């Protein structure tokens, strides 16, 4: 493509650009457009409510797109128990090369998807995780700052820093995740140090993700500062979409002796899934990134990466060198 | 120089590089290493204890250098009240042709600065802060991210997002604040969308910098994680070095009811001067940006500045059109 990177030759795609793990959004419609557009695109596993369904959405996708995909495995804190071994089990069988995990205790998953050739990207918050990660073998990692949509941990450290902290200690590719939107993220992130960017955000502002037309309206009208940090006091941190749940959630919060149980019922899933599908945008929690004060527009996937990889170039070859030629 | 920007073309330097204000740190040594250096220095107006002393303090600067300098003068909450008018007729009366405001209401000050020929850099924490700052006619703003050194405001914007934010609404040249540490960050800043960096805690560990020898080790030890937020309660947000005094003020904010007098002794400046004077960093609370985790080494201010502008030029002219060669 336009830019060839550790990243680009390692997973074999065109553009250094991951679509990672999106909870409810991360379906076959979504992944198949990242990947007929150039990037390395994931299907969410744990939006397909058992293995089974998993692989029927794989094959959904696969009639979509003739190019490879990945899947993401996302391991957080759960309402009811998952059978991880089983959604693994159906990854494998299903031939899936790449594979993104994230969240707390990768070992046991990184191993059993290494002994069956599936490379294993894993998504992690602090240079101390991608080291204990990279210990366990994985082929690349994804370094989640502050920026990013989701959970960023509890240490607050932007990719500013975080990036090149990363790329002081670590070996294999480095992919950064979290506050990236366009060419600018992308050159911005490759001089850090890492080797791609992965974006969420961005992707839900795109016409194929099969998300409800005022969520996207939603990110285009707001800014950098319509995010809240919900669940610090648990340390369970989650950057959502300011709304009136998330709203909600602080004050409970803010009143002390909140456990868990006390917002279980507003940050449910099923509430949350529901702001995708009908669109109103209060109806629960939902992940935004405070990226979207960058993004105000709807591009096609394909369109969208190639004006990424060709405004960085552009920002290299003119900006940057013109800065140097005087 | 070796980059040629809106920076170095508007205030007549050879590097996009500032050392912006310091207090207790801004003083002639520091300002006159940086600007033989080939930055853009400032000399603390606030560190000397009346207009008189900067005046003097102004003109031992000049036995340092030959090259012009700034003075910052900082507009924050304030124990003591402060004659700034007369600061600010120092300043005019010495011939200082540049300044840096921060903090609140800058108006009044940035117009008197523009009536003597004083070009204006306002430095501020938000897009709309900017944005004001532009309509009242400053020369140059400083985007201040959450990656900080100082008051990082309350919206929690890092760089990563709110520096492309301001460069999406401004059109006088922006100056990137906060995290950055070496040729990789001025990169970054350059593609984000500004025209040069701005940097506190890479100058605290230079040879020049007139602090105690233990201050510069303690920054070389501390990772990114060793930095505290504290008046996050007050609204009046610092990003300080962690100590036992930081962590004592965040143990009275999370009593609740605190309120500034609970802690103005633990905070006030005559304690914390004495942590660069005598180098005990726990006397008292002292400013350390999050970056002091990339910072592992004491160069004089000359090599530093030429190995960043060295460095980011490699990165464009080897790293980046490497990747865009194949
Ligand atoms: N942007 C993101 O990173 C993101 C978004 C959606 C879901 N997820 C994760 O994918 C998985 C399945 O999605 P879901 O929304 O149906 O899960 P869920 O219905 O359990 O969502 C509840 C939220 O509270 C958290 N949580 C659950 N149990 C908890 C506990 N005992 N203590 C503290 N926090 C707890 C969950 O991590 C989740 O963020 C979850 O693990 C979820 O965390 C991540
Ligand atoms: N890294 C930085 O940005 C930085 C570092 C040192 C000082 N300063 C500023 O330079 C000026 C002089 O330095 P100083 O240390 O001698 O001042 P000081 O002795 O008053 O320091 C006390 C700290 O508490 C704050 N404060 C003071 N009065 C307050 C009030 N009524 N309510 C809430 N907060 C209050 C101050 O801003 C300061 O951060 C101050 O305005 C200070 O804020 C900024
Ligand atoms: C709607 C949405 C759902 C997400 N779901 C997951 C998830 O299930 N697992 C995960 O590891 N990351 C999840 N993420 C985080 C993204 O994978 C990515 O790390 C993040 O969006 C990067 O930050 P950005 O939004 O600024 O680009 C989600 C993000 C969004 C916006
Ligand atoms: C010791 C120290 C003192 C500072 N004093 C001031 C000050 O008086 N006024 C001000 O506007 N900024 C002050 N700053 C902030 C710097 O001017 C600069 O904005 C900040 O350090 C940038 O973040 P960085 O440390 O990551 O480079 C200070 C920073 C440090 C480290």
């Amino acid at each position: 493509g336009v830019f060839r990177t550790r990243f680009t030759e390692t997973f074999g795609v065109e553009h250094p650009i991951m679509q990672g793990g999106m909870q409810w959004v991360g379906r076959a419609e979504m992944a198949a457009a990242v990947a007929n557009a150039g990037g390395l695109a994931t299907l969410s596993a744990l939006t397909q409510p058992s293995p089974e369904a998993l692989a029927a959405e794989i094959a959904r996708c696969r009639e979509l797109t003739d190019r490879p995909f990945g899947v993401n495995l996302t391991l957080l804190p759960t309402q009811k128990p998952v059978p991880y071994a089983e959604y693994r089990a159906a990854i494998i069988e299903a031939g899936i090369r790449v594979v993104e995990t994230a969240g707390n205790d990768p070992g046991e998953h990184i191993a059993e998807f290494r002994r069956h050739g599936v490379k294993v990207i894993h998504k992690c918050t602090a240079v101390r995780h991608a080291l204990k990660a990279e210990r366990l073998g994985v082929d690349a990692v994804s370094i989640d700052g502050f920026e990013c949509a989701g959970h960023p941990g509890e240490d607050d450290i932007p990719g500013l820093v975080l990036l090149p902290a990363a790329a002081n200690r670590l070996r294999v590719p480095i992919i950064a995740s979290g506050g990236f939107a366009d060419g600018r993220g992308l050159v911005a992130a490759l001089a850090l140090g890492a080797d791609a960017i992965n974006m969420g955000t961005r992707f839900l502002a795109t016409r194929e993700c099969p998300i409800h037309p005022a969520v996207k309206a939603a990110i285009r009208a707001a800014d950098e500062r319509s995010t809240d940090l919900i669940m610090r006091s648990l340390r369970n941190t989650a950057r959502v979409a300011r709304n009136a749940i998330s709203q909600e959630v602080l004050a409970i919060e803010a009143r002390g002796g909140a456990g868990y149980a006390d917002i279980a019922a507003l940050v449910s899933g099923q509430r949350g899934r529901q702001v995708y599908q009908q669109g109103d945008t209060d109806l629960g929690i939902w992940s935004a990134g405070m990226v979207q004060g960058l993004i105000d527009d709807e591009p096609a996937c394909a369109e969208l990466l190639r004006d990424i990889v060709e405004q960085a170039r552009q920002l290299v070859r003119q900006r940057l060198e013109g800065m140097l030629a005087g």
